[PDB]
């Protein structure tokens, strides 16, 4: 997966490998995610770190220009669930 | 696609997905792109926003270090034609 | 493949196609790796431009979170072997 610092895929840009349990650990990526593109598989995502306090919204392949639309605000961490 | 702000792949990076309306909106890609990198798919690029004046060269899969070289200076927008 | 300032996969990043004869000529990554993600091919990862000097280790696809486990400092270029 991709995550984008703003929308419609722009910003600065920070690349997800099956999992992340710290997105906001990146000092290249100071921000937080606007737009997201998963490239395989389905993802679950966090509003905390370590996996915790999911948000409901899952996400397969595809383009997601405005996560805000989805109620996405803070993504603490990630992960591939298939 | 992948553009880069120096040639031969080299500089700050931008990854487009199916196409950008907009390239010049993106604040974090502050410069004219002078290569690329198609992985997938033949691309149309556009002087302006919003798929509008083409570049007459289409790209496929490929490396291409110096985009001047096809007269391309500046990249308003792009996408995927196939 | 894919070079990152940081353990982890975190910091600034650098893709690689194919290969790289001199890692150290982009202004844009301003550090010496520390992880790295191969995507696809079997890399061979050199201490000197123009792929002199090469690191013993080979790196297939996988996540390398910290190269210098490998006894990996400096990559000057690098290239796949397959
Ligand atoms: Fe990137």
């Amino acid at each position: 997966a991709v995550l984008f610092a703003d929308a419609n895929q722009r910003g600065v840009h920070k690349h997800i490998f099956e999992s992340d349990a710290d997105v906001g650990a990146d000092i290249a990526f100071n921000a937080t995610p606007r737009s997201m593109v998963v490239l395989s598989g389905v993802w679950r995502l966090y509003r905390e770190p370590n996996f915790q306090s999911p948000y409901e919204a899952e996400f397969g392949p595809g383009i997601y220009p405005s996560i805000a639309d989805y109620g996405i605000n803070v993504i603490g961490s990630m992960k591939r669930i298939s």
